[PDB]
């Protein structure tokens, strides 16, 4: 049910009107990838009234206010219809994001819960986000759209749709965080961290090797394959969150020790995803299913490039600085009893390998050439243990639940990871899978962790 | 494939003429009970002439040695068709067992794996068992039927079937071990042990409340639930052992330990039953099912009770003396986290409990009286650790795979359980199910160890 679209909501008085960004070769791929939805939910006694009276102003305002800083989500990335080439992100004064104030009677308690949860309906309240218009020889794209949504009584959700070109999944956390701080405080912009702050100034991603280019006048042959429009298809799968906690790895990390005990890079990270892993393919086999026990199996996750030689990327520089590790197994092996040991093995050598390792990002940049993979048998990783998007505190306090929609989309398996609510070191995975395989998995992860 | 049935197979020259023992109260409740089945196979290069040439004459003889000494198995056991009362068991200078040698050319290899097999494939290698016979104003019954099958070239299988009110499962084992024996040593007695003796004489079966009687002369009137035929239904489920090992149990007990300190009888059988348990309750959960998380679970298993304050029962004693010990706990909890804890809790008190305690045995054998338990929401236990029926060694060594081919027929799971083949301390666990249960349950029980 909607309130007030607010198909306007510009940037801040004091804002600059030029604001042109081409595309670094971090930025290029991301243009044939869907578009990315995350929720946060707040628990609330909130009333309707109120809610009009003084949410929506104060998110309007202190919306606007962000986006001063975060400029090219007003934006819109261009695209380039003839062989031209340079795809730009582009704001120009006017342009704006789409925001929907929508009022909803579905069982808020029910939502947030970590229970799965019929997957559909979580497309409710993430905003659908326009259609292409046109520029001379070019065509523009929204990068960002909201949805804030009320539970008469119970809290507010609050949705992101974006594009993963604009954005960088560190660089849209930080922007929550930041319209969070400004609402929280009122818009008094001292309490806005140096860190909440983008960099904008390219080439301070150096490229000698022309893969901007190359990366690109290649891509270029293949529009179709860039899908301009937000087209989204809810499946019908479970969306379910588990809790693997800190002294839960501790156990973990304890019993590769013990059996492997050669090994430096055995952190929380690559147990969790190495048990998570075994879980996934195990529980497959319980599904009365016919499986090639000799075909292989991929793992695969970004990693964040700023950490990098010259001087590391300024901490807050805009775009993308994605690049993905693969690692790869028959399923027989993993599947067999020594499996998270070797999973543990696969997951960290992956990364102990190009780490700073930069010639194989800047030259060797067949990076962009991990192109082998069977998508359909493979574990891709959302999230990541840093990125706290719980600390999003509005003024209501630290959100109840965290949904990253878009793990749904993925053509073989995909999951969330973000910090707990709550303990200190404890971690949530997302999931969104069949009813069956989810039993399965759920039943998987909560027997292994039992024993530990 | 048939080669020869010996219609008979008399107990030798030396052989007494009447036996006749009437049913102790142990005796009565199996007449209400289906038959058993085991199959043991012996790995060998063996041809079929020289089966024909040796294995049957000698199999032949040693056997009917060995039922000199345990008569009863050549006998008939009587069934009451008025109600007059006393079910004997009568074997009678004439009848005898009968026996089939037959040769196959199914997969040997096949057979003996520990990988799920075909359930219906085994029923071919165990006997029938005849029709009851008449005499006057009573019915006899065959009480044992061999089957002993070659695979030109892989080995032979002994299958048994029999009447569990004559064998006990500790009787019966002891009556195989002595025929290998007797074969083994080309039946010279000096060989045969002590402990492989029978001990007939009754009323050592002391009984001062007349339940012999009560237990009976009110079952006396449910005659169509005493089923006297042998019918076979082969059901397509598929059968395969499990291998909990000396080490793993170690480390189940030590997990015990740390969590419930307090627990005087955590013993491996306490640990493994309880282990099973949680992988039953918990992989039905990953079979897509309706199953009332809220509904009571049951375990089972029957001890053996010639320890007995009196002086213990003769360890030699022929018939039954096996009672009943029963757990019970809701499937949620069983089912959640800190359930193989409360498995081993509830199973290890069952048993702590009903002891030493002779009173409950002959008083309040209302150990008779454990008639609220769901059959189809059970878990019963087989065999036991003690029996190691891997020990039958005929002259041709030990065997390669045990079989308990009647833990099929089951209202609801059953499973088997003997001493390994091979290691010391790791035990064999037997089951029978669905394919997809099965699938569900073996990833169950490799998961949770392999974290161990
Ligand atoms: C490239 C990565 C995936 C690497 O993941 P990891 O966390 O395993 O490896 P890392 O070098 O970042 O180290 C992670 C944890 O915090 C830091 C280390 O001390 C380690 O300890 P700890 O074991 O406590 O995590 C990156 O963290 C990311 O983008 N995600
Ligand atoms: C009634 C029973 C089920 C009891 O089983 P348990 O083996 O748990 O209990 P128990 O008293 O027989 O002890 C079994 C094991 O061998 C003996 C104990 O030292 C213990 O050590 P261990 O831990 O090495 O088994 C009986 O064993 C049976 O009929 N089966």
């Amino acid at each position: 049910a909607s309130v007030i679209e607010q198909c306007q909501v510009v940037p801040s008085p004091g804002s600059a009107t030029e604001l042109t960004l081409p595309l670094t070769y971090f930025d290029h791929v991301w243009l044939a990838f869907h578009r990315m939805r995350r929720i946060l939910f707040y628990k609330l006694p909130i009333s309707r009234p109120d809610f009009v009276q003084t949410i929506i102003p104060t998110l309007k305002d202190s919306l606007s206010l962000t986006l001063k800083y975060y400029l090219p989500l007003a934006g819109n990335v261009a695209c380039p219809q003839d062989w031209s080439g340079y795809p730009e992100l582009r704001y120009v004064t006017g342009n704006s994001v789409s925001v929907i104030f929508s009022e909803s009677d579905m069982d808020f308690n029910y939502l947030i819960g970590y229970h799965p949860r019929n997957t559909k309906d979580f497309y409710h309240f993430v905003p659908q986000l326009a259609e292409p218009k046109d520029a001379p020889g070019v065509q523009l794209a929204p990068v960002l759209a909201i949805q804030v949504t009320l539970f008469p009584n119970h809290g507010i959700s609050i949705g992101f749709t974006n594009h993963h070109v604009a954005g960088d999944g560190a660089t849209i956390v930080k922007f929550v965080r930041a319209w969070a701080l400004l609402n929280k405080f009122g818009g008094d912009e001292q309490f806005l961290a140096n860190e909440f702050i983008p960099f904008y100034d390219r080439s301070v991603i150096k490229d000698p090797n022309g893969v901007g280019m190359s990366i690109w006048n290649e891509m270029k042959k293949y529009k179709h394959m860039m899908k301009m429009s937000d087209v989204v298809t809810p499946p019908d799968k479970v969306r379910g969150t588990f809790i693997i906690t800190r002294h839960d790895i501790g156990k973990l990390k304890n019993l590769v020790l013990t059996r492997r005990p050669k090994l430096t890079h055995v952190t929380s990270f690559t147990v969790t995803c190495a048990y998570v892993w075994t879980c996934i393919i195990k529980s497959e086999a319980a599904t009365g299913e016919e499986i090639d026990e000799n075909g292989m199996e991929f793992f695969g996750c970004a990693a964040d490039c700023r950490a990098q030689f010259n001087p590391p990327l300024p901490p807050s520089y805009f775009g993308n600085a994605l690049v993905g590790y693969v690692a790869r197994t028959r399923q027989v092996d993993l599947a067999g009893k020594e499996g998270f040991t070797i999973a543990v093995e696969l997951i960290g050598e992956a990364i102990r390998k190009r780490m700073k390792d930069e010639e194989w990002i800047l030259s060797g940049s067949w990076f962009k050439e991990y192109d082998k993979v069977d998508a359909k048998r493979s574990l891709s990783v959302a999230g990541s243990p840093k990125l706290d998007l719980y600390a999003a505190d509005f003024g209501w306090g630290r959100p109840e639940k965290l949904e990253f929609v878009s793990i749904d989309n993925d053509d073989g398996i995909s999951m969330s990871l973000s910090k707990s609510k709550d303990s200190d070191g404890d971690l949530e995975i997302g999931l969104s899978l069949s009813k069956t395989r989810m039993n399965a998995f759920a039943a998987m992860f909560t027997h292994g962790i039992s024993f530990l």
